[PDB]
């Protein structure tokens, strides 16, 4: 029985490649997809941390929907205290990068009437009416709601829809009165205090980065943030308004735009050149268009991610369940599995890691399934296609990759290890895909940390200081991801790897070596 | 913003194909994908099986694991009191087939001390006995449980992993003693009553048909029911096993052989070709085979009987949480679609239909979930990958049918329409795929019930007698299916539909407009 | 061993479909290419026409850029006193078609002075070019006349001039008051009346001379099928042909030559304007260099069948055998490749015209385009075919399923029923590899089928029917009958049958076990 379902690789159709599909041909050791996970009070701790770095966590993301600057900044310096704490053996040093995902232009309900932790139920059929007079923005029940978005009543019309709290309660509005907007609970369900809303199809006129958002994306440039999640992208002028918040002290920050709203599917486009990488997020764009259609715009943009080479994540409810139990539903492991196939760069954990009694199992059944499902891609016709949907180039560099990923095929190569400085040379190779794992080497710790990005770059940092003679740093650089690649599991004396290096001291890579692990 | 998804369908490559899903292309009123709803106490009244039906359940699952013959016969009745109610419009009645889902080889605990409600904890390090011996059956708590297995001994070893309850608990063998198997818990978790058991990696050696299990299907003879889930199929022997059970007066009853655990993926291909289906067991097959693999054996599974040209349905928690929520998880709207782009035939639901609380909401998110999928597939590639992966024929039906596919990729038609007395010929039709639904017009009442095993078949029953003229009763037929397609808005008049009908074998395929 | 290279048919690759190619895998019995001969001194009795027929020609080629008018009006009575010789079995006759090929813009010398013999010209001598007719009758080896009234305005000091097929090559050195100077750079033996090739100048000769127009108005009489107009440059050069055949000829069809460059550059308009074309290699390779006609020959024939128009592949392809009775390696290599590109038809001219071996060329086209018809590698083929979309129109979606299943079943043909032969065209622009038995009662219809790759047309001269299943029965029968006696299949074979239903077009296919 080969391994790593080498059998389908060899598959001539799709079809025959499902056919051969094999639970008895395990996968290789290197995990490809990046996990991406929602910190919280379950992971806040330096020691649940570690633990989590442990498990496979690649990026912690912190959500400014929720928490102070000073709970933040704690989160981020025990983020810092575990990812620091393996320091001491670089060899088995695994970077960690720090995402801020914006609350943005969010609408909420009230507190409900009382000590604003009960909740009150709505009936189905039963009138409901929203109210913007604050008199009622803590005396929210079942007869009067208080939201946040003072201007709903321009922006809807007799007829329009109305969820409350994660698309759960639909509200039809049959009325616009004077002091009133007069619903229909179409969907019932409890309702608590400060739950989300969402308004499908209005043109919603909140600012894309709000007076919150700029007080948050600047604490992520103090703190150093790798990352920005900008929620609610709906068109590429949005991304400027994070841009230019972000300013000149924050302009290597990769702006990841969340696509959760249909203006923002339909300007997909100009929204994707305008940013670093895109996240599919799959809770309010459930919510925002019917959910029966989600698969569709997942696919889409990471098909359209893949074609343009930028990191995209799909992101929220894959282990849904594991926030309350050990083992996921038979639907989340095939999401999972789905979201690599699909070709997602990273994938994402909210509930699961930051609030549920199994953060540590979910963060590890991520791992075991992508590593799974990256075996399980037709890398035939993917390679093929996208070499064929790629242009031609007089850019060497180009040249010197896609030659890389086609030899580390035919040789099945236990790696390919790139030098690089700021992270275009390993970025150039992963946008072909290959199988074997990508070990960049970098002394840049920024570019160590943003490389998780994109799909099976495994970045070192090294912290060696500089050899003279530029011959031997690049030696001691490639001898150090060897070091890696046996300490890791990825190879073993022997076996083949792909090197990849320039001709002098950035972007001059244009030679590849079929190379022994010594 | 086009239709069906007809620019993605226009693509020369999967990943372009995949660039152009557009949410708003709207598909077409047809779903081909069928669905099977098990049936239980939240679902078992005529009022409520008439609103499935009306959601769009196709197949109505009775699990035999629980329940009295009694029950699953008053189950059965109200199914077809249900589904009868509509029988006065032929135009728009709806075959419901039944479907009888065995037990087989399942181990299960025993209660709790005191009921079936009280539960206990079980901690990880803890030691927890099990034992074999019947004065415990009773009085399971957190040192000693009881489960049905009299032989268990004899088929674990120390070192041995036992699940319990959905794979949530694990134990580990540690000593194997004269009265007890002692374990020591691995997962910590709630432990109730009548958990179900399970023993990856042990050669398991209950019978695959059981005393119980032959009772069963011969009340499912006895029942008039269209289909079997035969569960836990390690080999084609076991296939064979329940085919001689259910004789000669059950020759026509599908068998749907359930692949659940290592030994039944290990044999498939042995099963397979003994079966009329395969159902993929989700919920067991994660116990027995590490979850995180799953997603291969489906894809082998489906991959194999799309090949083969048999049925298969994919099962188990596909909309899990809508037992306690009026809409679905992220990954459970993307796990249904997936398993249509897969291309199973069949979807199933289980404790979202027979208990949870919202059993119309999740039949309903299952059809729009399906039909969307459905118009997303590929089909420039998947048709041309069946054609390669099928052999030459000489059997003019099968070259009738590939023809009929062929022709409504190009002329876009709102219809496949075919007469068959087996089904065989529409099922020749389904098995290439084709993007427009099948109308199979048949006076046959089992093929109608069995056609929803085949993805893309709209069963139809004529009850007219048949008239002295064959030309003017294939003509009365067609229409009829005229009439139903326009009544369910599938195409309207104008229209072009193909149509397949024979000579008095089915060897002509007409193109048509609807009139 | 397998038959007609389906072993390398179902090959998954181009490559691997080249290596399975297999000399002993016999080709069927039917041959899809057509054959044009080209009908001259060594090939217009009576009785040779006959030996022609039966050894493969399908279409009478006649060149108007000689002789006079009672010269082939006798031709065209001696093709069709051989063609009717064979109407006494119905079952057996072919239609034969007769093509008129136009002079066009030629350029000639005049005789060499007597008496036609022949002068020598030595390379690096001089040779003055005159438009004088007082010198038309006394060309030699030093002053030689041409018929290009206004060459001098067109060429320059530098400007190469070919005579005699190219084989003669001259360079201009001056352009006197009266005598063009040249000095020939290939020698050659110079006889009488020889063609002339003036590779980029801008000829500006009519498209459409009077001489043109009274040989198209001759053809109108003679009831020819098809006109082969030389030199198209452009469009307009069609719209002329057309125009002067008319009302009257409206139904000839025009097949447009490129002989040039300019006629390649405009290849996308003409062919637009044009029912189709010819491939003329002999003048093309004299206006283009040599080693580039392979492209021109293979984009245009891609062009074509991706247009769903005739082409013809022409001119030296068994050229030795004008002399001798076998063909060489690169002759054969020659007919194979331009089937395998796609040509609907191939051409003979001096082998079938003059040579010593008319037969044996015609029967040597024959044997090679009926193996290439095998290694024609039909998945890539149909699969790209397919690819070009799914049109409202269903007598379109009928023609690619019956192609689809004679595919799948390995039919013994199809056989189409047609009145103007518009049926049968869309099933051949699908390219099957079984043979299309197109029944007509048309017999021009039958005659310009021959155009089409693969079309055997059968002229029914059975009355029709009032019953119309009666009359469709009789048709098909008929071409059954034509199947078996012809070899093409048998007794309980399989065929695809095309008809319409009550007719009102072609919307009905039939797969048909062969009585
Ligand atoms: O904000 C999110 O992550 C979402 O909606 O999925
Ligand atoms: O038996 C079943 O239905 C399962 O385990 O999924
Ligand atoms: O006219 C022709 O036959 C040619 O030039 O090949
Ligand atoms: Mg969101
Ligand atoms: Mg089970
Ligand atoms: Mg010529």
């Amino acid at each position: 029985i080969q391994t790593q379902q080498l059998h389908a690789a060899m598959a001539d159709t799709f079809l025959e490649h499902m056919c051969r599909l094999d639970i008895d041909s395990p996968p290789i050791t290197a995990r490809n997809t990046g996990i991406i996970c929602t910190i919280g009070p379950a992971s806040r701790s330096v020691e649940t941390l570690k633990e989590m770095i442990k498990s496979g966590m690649d990026v912690a993301r912190l959500n400014f929907s929720h928490g102070t600057h000073e709970y933040h900044a704690e989160t981020i310096k025990n983020v810092r205290t575990a990812t620091e704490s393996f320091a001491s053996d670089p060899i088995l040093y695994r970077p960690v990068a720090v995402a801020l995902d914006t609350k943005g232009p969010e609408i909420r309900t009230g507190l409900i009437k009382g000590s604003g932790t009960a909740e009150v139920e709505l009936k189905k059929g039963a009138t409901l009416k929203i109210t913007l007079d604050n008199a009622y923005m803590e005396k929210c029940d079942e007869n009067i709601l208080w939201l946040d978005y003072k201007n709903i009543c321009k922006v809807v019309e007799v007829g329009s829809k109305i969820y409350v709290d994660d698309g759960l309660i639909s509200l039809q509005v049959k009325q616009k009165g004077a002091d009133f907007l007069v619903t229909e609970v179409e969907n019932g369900g409890s309702l608590g205090s400060k739950k989300g809303v969402n308004l499908p199809g209005a043109a919603v006129d909140l600012p894309a980065v709000s007076e919150k958002d700029i007080q948050d994306l600047k604490f992520g440039v103090e703190q150093d943030v790798d990352m920005v999640f900008a929620s609610f992208i709906r068109k590429a002028s949005d991304v400027h308004e994070v841009r230019k918040v972000l300013g000149e002290k924050g302009k290597n920050i990769k702006i990841i735009s969340k696509i959760e709203n249909h203006e923002g599917v339909r300007r997909f486009d100009e929204i994707l050149e305008a940013s670093d990488g895109i996240m599919v997020a799959r809770g309010d764009l459930g919510i925002e268009i019917p959910a029966e259609k989600v698969f569709l715009a997942q696919k889409m943009m990471i098909g359209r991610c893949n074609r343009a080479g930028k990191p995209v994540i799909c992101a929220t409810q894959m282990l849904e369940s594991m926030i309350k139990k050990p083992r996921p539903t038979r639907a989340e492991g095939s999401d999972v599995a789905n979201a690599v196939l699909d070709g997602a760069d990273c994938i994402m954990l909210s509930g699961e890691t930051a609030k549920g009694d199994y953060p540590l199992e979910a963060v590890r059944m991520q791992h075991l399934i992508a590593r799974e499902a990256e075996a399980a891609i037709y890398h035939l016709q993917l390679f093929e296609e996208l070499r064929r949907l790629a242009p031609i180039t007089s850019d060497p560099t180009e040249a010197t990759a896609v030659g890389a990923v086609e030899a580390s095929f035919k040789c099945c190569s236990g790696a390919i290890i790139v030098l690089t400085k700021s992270g275009r040379s390993a970025h150039q190779v992963a946008r072909y895909r290959p199988r074997a794992p990508i070990i960049a080497v970098t002394r840049n710790p920024q570019t160590a940390r943003q490389a998780h990005l994109y799909r099976g770059i495994f970045p070192v940092l090294c912290k060696d200081p500089v050899q003279e003679a530029w011959a031997e740093d690049v030696d001691l650089r490639v001898n150090f991801a060897m070091n890696v690649g046996k300490a890791r599991g990825f190879f073993k004396k022997g076996d083949v790897v792909i090197v990849l290096t320039g001709w002098r001291p950035s972007g001059f890579t244009n030679t590849m070596r079929v190379v022994p692990v010594p």
